[PDB]
Parts: C-alpha cells; structure tokens; sequence
C-alpha cells in the first residue's frame, strides 16, 4: 500500500552539509522539530538535476520561513556530491549550495520510498514530511521532466494552513485565497462564490 | 516497485459521460489516440472534491488543446455521480460538468494505482498517462490538500515538449522558457544562463 | 452459515434519524434490543427507496416489538445524507427516522455473505436476537422488494417461540394457534386441520 | 461468496415421488424447463416440518401454474420419507403428498447450499431457482420458525413478472399492484405516491 | 485397528426401552457392563427389523452375562421412536426394550469404521468388555446375522477372562 | 474407511501347499473362479491355534463343495509352517493338513487387511471374498476362542443364497 | 552413516533362555557388565542355520571366559525358537542350546542394525558390542556359509588386547 | 543395506602396481572379476602397512580365485605413490603390486558407509561377485584383520555359487 | 568460489579511453583477449587514483601480453567522465586510456563477491582467460594499493603455464627456471636450490 | 557475501609443529596476540607446493619480526604432513620446516574459506588475519601458479603501516615510499608527483 497520509519510512544517510563537511542525517532528528522536504534526483553530473538543485537552493529562505528542512538525495556517494559542488556552474556543476545532500549509496532510501528506477537511480520525487513524521505529499516525475519550486511551496503553504485552522484547501489555493471548513455548509458556501 | 516511467495498470470502469448518459471507459481505448489524466478524489458530496472537479472542468479546453482525456475517479457509484451532477453548486453539488466521471465501485482501480486509503477511499491523485500507455507523472495529496490545475498543465506541456524535441525540461520550465539538450555541453550552457 | 449462530460483529459510521453522523456497532444492542439489519445495493437507485420508505412508514411497528431498524449499503454516509435531503419527487428517500449504516469498506457485506461481484450488497434481511443470534436470513437477487408484513410476521414468530416455548407452524401469525415441540403435540395440531 | 444471483450448486439425490415410488432427481433435468423451489427441513418425524410440507402440498396447483417444481429435502433416507407418507396426519404423518421429497442422506446437498446445522440437520430454507439455473431467492429460518406459502408465491410472482417486464418491483409488491421502471424518472414517478 | 485396543469414544442421543429420549455415552459403562454395540443401515428397511426383534427377544440372555445391548444407525431419534410405534404388520420393530442410538452426525460409524459410502453403517457387531477393550468385531456387507453366535462369543470371551 | 463391501486388497504370498511343496498364491488367480476364505491366526507353535486349523481342515470337503478356497495366514515363514505340519499332533503340531498356509513374512498382508496387532502378529480373523473379489464378510477376534466352523459355513450359504435370490 | 565405532542401537526383545523359559533381554542390562556378541540368522527351521547355532553353542564356554554374552536373533517368534530347540537334531532341530535366542518379531532390531533384507529376514551377521556399548566389529554375510567360530573368538581377543594395550 | 544387493558405483584415481596413475571404476569388472575392495584409514600410520603388505604377499591366492584386490583410503594418489616409495624401515608399504584407489572426495567411503567422523574410512572388506552383488561385508573399528579368513570367505562364496 | 571456473557474466555501460560512452560485456573477449577486471570502491576518493593512474601508466605492458584492462566501480559513467576531466592536481585521474565500467546496479560486485556492506566494491583483481576462466583473484580490504609488477608477474606465470605446460614455482618470474608437473620433475627443481 | 573486511571463519585443526610433534591449533588462540597468515595448498606430495612451503620457511624470521604466525593448510592428514617433512628435498620433500602445518582432513576449513576446488583439494590461497580477527587480504591462485613471498610481506607491511598511521597506501606502496593522507588535499598533494 501507500505511505501517503501515513508514517514516512525511516532513513539514515551520510551527507555533505552546506559548509562542505561530511556528516550523517536521519529522519528521527527532525521529528517534532521541523518539516522535511526530501527530494530525489537520479544522478550527479547530469542534466535536469543541477537546474533543480540550484533552483531549490535559491529559494532556501522561503523554506526557512516555513520551518522546512530541505534534503536532496541521490544514489551517488558523498564524495561525488562534494566534487559536484566544487565544479563551477559553467562546467555543469552545482556550485556551493547551502542545503544538505544525502548519499543513498545502498539504494535503500529510494527502495523504501518506492522511487528506485531499474535498480539503478531514483526518480525525481518530492516527499513532504510533517513534524509528526507523516507524509502529506508525494510527487514523482520521470527522468526528463523537471519540477516546480513554486508548487511545493504552495503545497507547504496549504498543509500548514490546514494544520493551523482545520480549514480545508480548495483547488488552486494560494495565500491568502479563501479556504473552506470541512462541512456540508461549508462546501456549499465556498462553491457559490 | 513503482509504475512511474512504466506501463499504466489497466482499468475498465462504468462511467457517467458529459451528457449524463451511462457507459463504460477503459484505458485501452485511448492507447495510441490520446493522453490520459486520471484524477482520483475520495468522495462525492464532500468538500475539496467539488472545487477540484469544477476547476478542472473550467479548464477543459486547455486539456482538449493538449490532446488529453480528463477522467475523474472515485469509489462512489455512477448513480451517486449523476445525483451530484444534478445537485446545484449552491447546495454542494458539481453541476453539469463536461468531462467523464469513473466509478471505482470495486475499489480495484485505486488498489492498482496504490492510492486506496484505509480500504475505503482513494487519495487525491494525478496520474498522467502518455499515448503509449506509460505513466509520466504521479501526484498524491492527502485528503485535506487540494491540487493545482496550472501545475498539471505545465507538467503536460513539459512532457509534450520533451516528446517533440528530445530536449529535457529544467526546474520551473514554462512555455516558452529555455529548454536543454540532455548532454554534457549541454547542461553546461543552460546553467550559465 | 451463521443462521442459528452468533451474528458477525460490525461497527459502522452511520447517519441517524436527525441527519447527524455517528457510529453503530452490533455489541451495543446485545441484551438490549433485537436487530433487523437490512442490506440494499445502492443509494440513488430504484427499488431501494420504496423498501426504505416502506420500512420507515412502519417504524412504530418495529419500536413496539423492541427492534432496531438498521439499513446498510456500500455508499458513504455523505451519500446517505445527500439522499435524505433529496425529496421523494426526485428519487430521494426524504427524512427517514431509522439509522442508515455506511459499509464503505464492504467488510459488513463480506462477513454477512451478501456482497455481489465485489461491488454491492444484495437485498437481504438479517434478524438478530437480544442474545446476538441470527434467527432469520432472507436474500433477494432481483429488485423484487421485500414485504414488511412478512418480517413483522417473522419477528412475531420468533418472539412467540421465545415467550411460550411453542414452535411456530406453517403460515403462523399473531395470534392464531401454535404447536408444542412434542409428539403429542404435533398430532393434536395436524388433526383436525 | 454467496450463490444468490449465481448458478445453483448441482445436486443429485434419491427421492420418493408422488406415487410413493423411489427414483432419482437431479438439478440439470429442470434446466431450460422448470423453475425449482428447493426447500429444506430438519427431520421427518418432528413438529414444524409436516405442517409446512402439508401446507405446500395443498398449494401444489399454484406451483404447477407457475411452472415451478416443488422439491422437499431433508437428511432422512427415502425409506424414512416413505414411512412418513404411510403415517396418518393424526399420528404425526404427512400422509400421501403429491410432490417429490429428496433424500439428502450424505448431507452433501445441505453442505452445498450452506444450510447444514451442526453437521446434523438442514435448517428451514427456501431456494428458488431460475429456468437458467440461477438462484434468485434464499430464505433461511432457524429450526423453530415455520414459513409462509403466500410469501414464497408472491416472491415467485415478483420474479416471473420481473423476468417478463424488466420492471423492477418495489417493497410489498403483489400480483399486480403498481410496479417500477428501473430508471430516473422512473423512481421519481413512483415515489409520488 | 482398535480390536484388542480401547473402544473409540461415543456419545449419542438415544431412545430408551420406555420410549423416552436421553443421552448414552461409552464412559457410563466402563468398569460396570459389557457393551454389545450393533450397527444396522436404516430404519424402515425389509431386512433390519428381524435382527433387532430377534436381539430384543433374547434380551434376558444379555442381562444374564451383564451385557448392555445397543443398536445404532444414522437415523434420528425421532425416526427411531416412530419405528417402535409402527406395528409389526407394517414393517415396524415394535416396542423393543433395549436402547437405540442416533448416529445423526455419522461420527460413531466413522470412528468404528463401518460407514459405507458416507451414507449408512454396515451390519456390524462390537463387543466392548468392562475395561473398555474391543474383544470382538463382525462386519457384514445385506447379510443376515445370528443371535446364538454372539452369545457363544460373549460366553467364550467371558470364559477366557475368568480363567 | 473399510474394505468390507469394496475390493479386497491384493496380496501375493509364498505358500506351503497340501502336499508340503512350496509355491505362490495371489488374489487375482481366484477372481471369476473361486470364493476365498482368508483366515488369520497369530503364530505357529502356540497352544490354542492347532485346534482351530485342525477343525477347519476337517471341514475342507464342505468348502470345496461351496466353491471356496480356504487359506490360512500368519506372520511366520513357510519353513515354520512346514515344520509345524511335520510336528505330530501329540507334541502340539497340526499334522498333514490339506489346505494352503500363506506366509505373511513381510506383515504386509496383515497391514492391508488391518488385522496387524502391535506391528507383530495378526489377530484371529475371517475374510470372505466372493468370485468378484469383493469382501462380503469380516470377523476379528482379539483372543482366542474360536471360532464356529459352522458359522463361516452358515454365513457362506447366504452370502451365496443372496448372490442368487433376494433379501 | 554407520554405528561401528559409535553407540550400538538400543533393543529390547522377548527371549528364550537356556532353560527353555521365557523373558526379556535388553542392551542396557549389559553395559558395564558384559561384552555382547549379537548374531543374526535368517529363519528357524532352515537347512543351513542349525550347524552355525550348534557350533556357537559348542564354544559357549570360551565366550563366558572372555566375558561375552552370546545372543542369537532372528525374525521368528519365541514360540518358533522353543519348538526348534525341542526338534531333535536328526529331524533338523537345534536341540537344547544354552545361550539366549532373541525374537525380532517386530523386525525393529534388524532394521536398527541394518541387517534386514527385503523387509523380511535378517542376513547372517555378527555385531560385537563392548562393555561401554560401543560397536567394535561388524560382519555381514549374504549367504550362507559361515562363519568361523574361531574368527569372532580371534577378533574378540584384540579387540580385548587393544582395550588394555596398544596398536 | 547393500549386502545382497548391487555394489554402490565407484570411480577413482588409482596408483597401479607399476606406479603409474590411472582410473579404476566398478563397471570394468562386472561379468569379468570378483572384487575385494578394502578400506583403511590413512597412509603413513603404524597399523595400516602390515595389512596391506600381508594382502600383497598373498596376491597369487587372489589371482587364483579371479579376485581383484583394491585398497582404498581418503588419501590422494600422490600420497599413495610416496608411501610405496618409502622404505619398509621407515614405515613404508614398499612396492606392492595391487592397485590403491584414491578416495579424495570421500564419496566412495560415504557410499559404502564406512566413513567415520567425516574424515577417514574404517577398516572394511567388501567382496563384490562377478554379477556386481555384494556378498560379504566386514567393518572393524583400530582392530587388525586377517588374510586367511577372507580367503576362506571367498572360497565359501565361490563354492555356494557353483553348486 | 569461481577461481578455476568460468567468470560470471557481466554487461556494463562504460567510459572509454576517448571519453565516449559505450557498453562492454565479458563474452566479447572470449577467444580474443585476456581480461584484468579490477574493482575499486569510489571515484573522487583516495588510493583509487594512484591505482588507476599506475595501471594506465603501464598500459603498454598489458597490450603486449594481450590483456584488456577494465576498471569497475559502483559509480555512474557520468561520475567516471567527471573524474577523467578533473586534473591530477585536484584529485582527478585525468585522461586515462583504458575503459572504466559503471557497476551502477551493483550486480557485478555481487556476482564477483566483492561488494562490502551493500555499498561499494572492495579493491580486487580478477584475471580472466581467453577461455573465460578465472585464473587469479586478489582482494584487499584496506586502502593499501595493489602492485602492478605482481599482476604482470601473475599474467606471465599464467601465460607461461599455458605455453609450455610447465608449472610455475614460488617466486617465479619471466624468465627464470620453471618446473614440469611431474615427480621427476619436482625433485630436479628442489635440489640444488 | 565475502569475509574480506569482516571476521575470519573460525577453524580448529590437528597440526604438525616445527619440532615434528602433533597438536591442535585454532584461530581464537591468536586473537589479540598475533597476525595470522593462513595459506592453503592442494596436496602434499606434488609440485608447486613444496617450493612455496620451503620459500615461506626460509623467510620465517621476517614473519616473526612482523608478529605474524605462518600457517600452512592442505586436505592431507597430519601423518602425511609428518612423512613429507621426513622426506629429503632431493626426493620431493619439504624437509624439516619450522612453521606449523594444519591438517584439513574434513575439508571444512577449505569450505569455510571458500577455497575448496571440486570437493577435493584447496586452491593456493593466502589469507591475512588481523590481531582483531578481521581478514584484510585474500589471494586465490589456480593450482598451477606459485605465489610470491616478497609480495605478501609487502602486503603485511602495507597493512601494519595503515594500522599505525591511518595513512592510506597507494599503488605499488613499499616500506617505505611516499604514502597518502585519506583526505581531499590530500589526494591533490600526492598526485603531483
């Protein structure tokens, strides 16, 4: 079955931090403290991947505002990550990005999140985990299709709006568009409108 | 494992068409003819659902342009769908929507797409199936979080762009933002830029 | 078969007589009330209303012989509420006073063996003791409708057997002559006839 | 899974005919020819049983008119069946009844129709079988409750009427009150009234 | 086989000599009486009555050697009662004074290995001694059986016990 | 379930014939030709058994007349059988009997007919097999009696009476 | 795998003693007390076997001296054994032998020692068990010879020589 | 057991009397020669040489009854060769003229049920007749064995065959 | 073990000497070339470069004895290309001329039993015949490096054995004295020594 | 999964010591005390084997200096081992060697170190074991290839040096050329050079 609306599978991975030092990150350290945006990409030194990593790092402050930890994940080793960070953008590199990059060297994280493609690389996936360690959102793109940062942010905004108010977020909801109480009266006022 | 980047699971369901007549729709009838946007929602006569169904129906012409068939799916019966269509918007109804609504009365479609929540209702899911019957995109939201129509459309645009050109779509790509050839040179020009 | 045995346990979300939502389980009537659990395929269909309306018309007859009337279909409780708010002139059941159970997981239809084609429950009556023992089962395939006069007769026969220890003959009703479950007995009843 | 609405379990059994001769009846010999009212009763020399068997034989003409073969069945041997016919009503016998009584000596018929109680005797069950061999109606009573001949005849009328007109019969339908079109306009027409 | 070993336990509804209903089990006899458990196929047959009538006629010979006579078939207790109440002229066994067990579930026939075609028991004798050991077994396919032989058998068995 | 009223289990055994020569006897050689009274006894050289086997041999003529082959069977070897036939009656032997004695040396026959006791020896038993090889009658004695030569003769006549008439 | 050099399989058998009385003999009664020469032969009342059993009984004194209990064993019952002892030597019997003859009536002993042939009888065999109940020697003959009474006597003396010294 | 039945098939590397290497199998003897297959634990032991030397001394007695003498142990062919080349004074078997099989895999010992503690074979004799039937088996635990007895055994076996 | 047996089959995406991408399988050298398959844990690490550079320095020595030099690590071929474009002064391997295999699925490390902790291959040499038979295996745990002189010696020993049927003694090298695999033989070689 | 980098399989074996006495060696007795060079060879009275055994005994002092216990192992019995020591070099013997030779008579040691060839004999394998019992080095040759004593000693030097300095040794490392820090600056420093 699916883990969406259910407990996020545990992970522990070697990582390269924003300052380029080596470490370790696990899901547990975040439970009760902050939201986790785990994003998967297939490969270092490829094509769509760097554009996504750079786009997400530029919007890092938008994530800090929303109390979300941004974690990139690929099958590549932590040494491959550091080398990609020491590669200039004009040479296909990601440069000195500020957020943490995880190494799924065993492939077990991709296997647990059901995003491993061909026993090789992880698909382009967004996993939004709340402060209780529950998956609220899942987005999986095929290897050729890059994703939108405005969209996960809107998703984060919608989830945090529901958590605070208990209101339900309708189709196309932004801040501060009109929300809806999950009742008959309710709907019923919103559609009418 | 996952069906993203792989063959979409077959389905055959009773349906209520745009004209309110009863029929049957199966995945096979679309293979080689048009793209399929299968969207799941939990329940008729609920809250986020009608706002999504109405929002997608308003954008129906944007889907016709892109040669995509729009299919809504819930666990509810086809009789429950027709009744919801005969319910005015001011009373929590969806009104006379133009696109087809599928009845997953056996729950097997939700089970096959791994979106069945608690053996009860399907999660809010987007499944984009191409003309070869291959899943290119998957989006799963929890019950409280409504989705964006501008976003699947952008996704559809990105997939159709890649199909036509072989170019790869970077983070945040619109029409007609700059795309990228999947090579070293390549990336490498796009990031630089 | 469970006839003459204990009724399988159930616990379901329900729409009460006052249109509010709740929960009903079978254990809560043990030692308190008789239960007439009736199944019907779908809301917003055809013979279902006439059955439900006829059953609600004679609700006073059920209250008098201390029996809880419980309708159950595969539909969600929101569909049940919607059907209750639809007038008779439009195919609705109107504001009925007995409880309707939502067998949304189909668990209850499976356990009582009335699920057809892994989709909808057949038209069935199940009469449950104050001791939680099934005394009567009726299953109709075709939309032919069930006579209330007969289950009222069946309830009278079961309650007569319980009170006087007398066995109820063919065509017995309240309050014509019954027979003692003895050799003496049968012979007395059969001549003269 | 129940057999109501599906094909009746095949049976072949030794039997005592109306002329008190021994023979063999099987289910296949009626296919495309007669409706079959298979009825079960626990034991021959007991209490409710004869009253039912005699009441059913008194109404034999009405079954012959509806082209339905009346078949009694119990765990008893054919020799027990014969002895019971040779016993006067005044001694607890059924007398010289004209319809066939099947002998379920192996208990396999009761097992197959799921009416065997405690590996000993069959419950009081009516099973109505199509001319196509499809079970349309099932009625299972606990050992003490006698059944109604007027009620099964109504049931038979409701089924044969439904076969001829596709007309869906409502609650308490009798030959020949107002019946219902299985439509939307339909149910709206019938419920007003 | 159970011959020479302890008898398979049984518990059945029964019609007594006085026509009342009740229960008989194996436990109630051990250390107290010998048991002649006989099986016959069906009530209301042509062949079965003469054996049962003949066995009931020699009932005093059975009480003499302290042996409880028990008839058993797959028929219900009610079929048993009705057969006793049927006159001899019509094929009835009449008012026999020994107990008839109802093997309504066929359990007893299954356990004693005399169930034929999962329908009825064969014509069998089982002599169970006071210790619960089966000393004698006889199974006939529609063969008539003899009363004077079982009496010889019992005498011979109770002789060897003595002695 | 039981084989009474069903097909008698097949057997093939080494044997000591009436003339004290050795050979084989199997079930199939008798089908459509003779009835078979197969009788089991526990051991050669016991105290009780001679009187039974001697009594049955004394009525041999009555069996030929009823078209029944009379066959003894024990767990003992054929050499034990021959020796017992050569032991004089006063010493406790069986003398020169005329019907065949089978040797259930493997115990497989006793197992197949369910007369084996404690994996050792067969109980005292009668099995009557008709010309179609269907068992019509079975008698098992634990000890040690035994057994009316007239009764198997009686039970042979109807059976045989039923094979032609009724009841 | 084999039991030679390992623990001799346990047995308990009905037996005919030297004085023609009956009883039981088991392996455990001899542990720490006597060596055991267990010998198997196929059947009582055969042509070859007497000469072996008679030869072994003639050397009985030599076994007592070497502290070895001498035990015969066949599939036959104890009643077959007793009868064979009572058959005179001229008729083909074994006479009043003095060592015990075990009865492998269940065939379980022959199976456990792996001397059973075609589920019927044991082959001609020698099994020598020391005072610790460990098999030190095994000899199996198919037919039918057999066997040097001196050789088991020789092989008994070392074994027994090794139990005290070397090589 | 295989005594009285056909001998478990074997195929092994061997050192011949002339010290050359080759292969010996069971098939090459059936319908042609009797086979005395003997097992001993290990090359270069104190006890094992005197048996092998004694067996090779009586080789002419074995050729006389048409019986092929075969030694077998778990040692390699090279260990066999070296043992022959070792002088008698040092514990060698010397230049024996019958074949020694190498049971390097322990397969042959496993199949003949003489493998002890999954290491070495026990001291065993196996006489296989011309039809491939095992007529004689002898297994010793460090017990010395005798050459004049096997010769009696063979004579007795070939007698019974004749005759 | 597969030493002295046929090498397990492999087929891998590869980065060639000219920096282009291709595919190499083991079957393509059978009957054509000897294969020296070497494993190393990761690109952009430590002793890995010195090993790879030392192996490429003596490539002419491998060509001369007709042996294909194949490096293999768990990294993707894009990581391999990136490492080749990194200069020695920055921890890169530079423009090496022998092929590097990408064991991206880890299948090859599993089959050759050199996978440590389900993550990376150990430092291993595998020498494969022209008949596809493994003649030599070397596995180092610790980053201690492998001497080229030794596998060149090992290759000479294997090729000497193949040519003259002579067995190669302890400390043998080209072209000191070898020994015939015979009793005559060994003795000649050992005295005098 | 391989045992290289993990704990050595436990062995206990009969053995012939340097003074030609019989005894028993097991792996545990060296833990926290000695390094263990376990070496396998196929057969005693053969060809490559003695050359190797004699070459290793000539260098015994060098092992004693590195605190490593030298252990030879073959399928042969201890009595075969002893006989081979008592045989002069001129006859194909090893003579009076001073290190211990283990007897793998059950073949279980060869099986446990995965060096058994065709259930018969062990391949020519070096296994170097830690003072902690961790295998650091494995070398398996086919039956015909003799190994090098200079090479294993270099390997031992490379391991003990790595233990003391955490210093990672490069390709062709010898006691005591330039070695490498397991760093980034690191590898950049060593490769220039």
């Amino acid at each position: 079955p699916t883990y969406v609306g259910k407990e996020a599978p545990f992970f522990k991975a070697e990582a390269v931090f924003g300052d380029n030092s080596f470490g370790e990150v696990n899901l547990t350290q975040f439970i009760g403290k902050k939201y986790v945006l785990l994003y998967f990409y297939p490969l270092d030194f490829t094509f769509v991947c760097p554009s996504e990593i750079i786009a997400l790092d530029k919007a890092l402050d938008a994530f800090h505002e929303r109390n979300v930890e941004l974690l990139g994940c690929s099958v590549d080793s932590k040494y491959t990550h550091l080398a990609w960070k020491k590669t200039p953008l004009a040479k296909g590199g990601i440069g000195n990005i500020k957020h943490t990059l995880l190494s799924d060297i065993t492939k077990s994280i991709s296997k647990d999140y059901n995003v491993l493609f061909d026993d090789s690389v992880s698909l382009r996936a967004f996993v939004l985990i709340d402060m209780n360690g529950i998956v609220q959102h899942l987005l999986v793109n095929n290897l050729a299709i890059g994703r939108s940062v405005d969209e996960i942010l809107r998703i984060i905004d919608a989830i945090q709006h529901h958590e605070k108010y208990g209101d339900v977020c309708p189709a196309n909801w932004q801040k501060g568009k009109v929300s809806m109480k999950p009742s008959e009266e309710g709907v019923a006022q919103y559609l009418s409108t």
